[PDB]
């Protein structure tokens, strides 16, 4: 039902969440993640992925002449080409729920200072390309980033406002602590009352940019 | 010099962190199985929760028992969670000078909260999102820290604009002619202004714009 393909110089990165699919989905054709090494497109004996930046400045730049026939091999009209980077939109629990129904995602993994942008410009003329960042922080590569979007989005896939409150469970009493009697008390409408007003207390002190 | 301590019931899902720094040797990481510190024969982790819902909470017990050995006075304790402080490149700057990190991984519907409470009687705690998506639990969090983290450690605003590399032609799509053109003011400005545009499009609130 979706089909996953990653390109990465590390593919040993990415062998924890191929191992981690249950094997139920994969035996009934739910889904299926192949992940492939972008060396397997260069086109010299050194197998190189980069090259210095025009214009000057400091780290390289991977190569257009790669990338391009790595997504050729590996793309069609129906793929969503997603490129993780620190400048993209914002990945989200909706960008989420939107991928959860394609057919073919491609995550393209970068390294260095990214990927020349004629990559990317060259692939939205023939299929949906999306930039995106998980977060404000920068990371070294988009391996760990792609981890994140396999996670978000195969989570919702059928088969496969406020913060929440705090959780708890036995023992009733630990290290002096006790969990709050109104959890307790059987009346489940202002168990839920209870319940709101730590959302709203919670989403105040540590995300107010939510309300 | 950082050490590093992971703790989870997933223990191979972190062995991507073999992407080193480690090799270099300024830092440690180690990841536990939280399982080590169970009693019973059948190593039960988890409970259902007090007040109702769905799921299934993990218990106090065996995380306190596995914190007391890892954990001392000086140590902070990162927690994964989607109801936690923002996790932003400020924060992987602040973590980037500390002896010793140790991040929970939770699964489940999360760890009770107790935890995290009886653990701030001791030493300092932090509770925090990587993003506004859901995981099905802690550890790919914990590999995104690493990684922002890691390449911080000494001895290791707006958005950045397009890079381009060799040939200046490609597919019919040039390289701008600046980049070209070895001048640097001229360079600088047009990378300014490639920035600023990409920034009110894709990430206006770095601007102080709505949405
Ligand atoms: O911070 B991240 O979202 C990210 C994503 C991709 C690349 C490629 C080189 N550095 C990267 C960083
Ligand atoms: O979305 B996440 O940031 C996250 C973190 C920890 C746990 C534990 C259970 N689900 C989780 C989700």
């Amino acid at each position: 039902s979706m089909k996953i393909d990653v390109v990465t110089i590390f593919p040993e990165y990415l062998q924890p969440v191929r191992q981690s699919l249950p094997g139920k989905a994969i035996d009934a054709g739910l889904v299926d993640v192949a992940v492939h090494d972008l060396r397997r497109w260069t086109h010299d004996v050194h197998k190189s992925v980069d090259d210095s930046p025009y214009g000057g400045g400091p780290g390289m730049v991977m190569k257009p002449t790669v990338w391009g026939d790595a997504l050729d091999e590996i793309c069609t009209s129906e793929t969503l080409l997603v490129v993780p980077t620190p400048a993209g939109y914002p990945f989200t629990q909706e960008t989420a729920w939107q991928w959860s129904t394609e057919d073919h995602l491609v995550i393209a993994c970068g390294r260095y200072e990214g990927i020349d942008q004629r990559v990317a410009d060259d692939a939205a003329t023939r299929m949906r390309v999306r930039e995106v960042s998980i977060g404000d922080y920068v990371l070294n590569g988009g391996e760990a980033a792609a981890l994140v979007i396999i996670e978000a989005v195969l989570r919702l896939v059928p088969g496969v406002s406020l913060l929440e409150g705090p959780s708890y469970t036995r023992p009733p009493s630990w290290r002096g602590m006790d969990v709050p009697p109104v959890l307790l008390s059987g009346d489940h409408a202002k168990i839920a009352a209870w319940r709101a007003e730590q959302s709203r207390q919670r989403t105040i002190e540590r995300r107010p940019d939510l309300l």
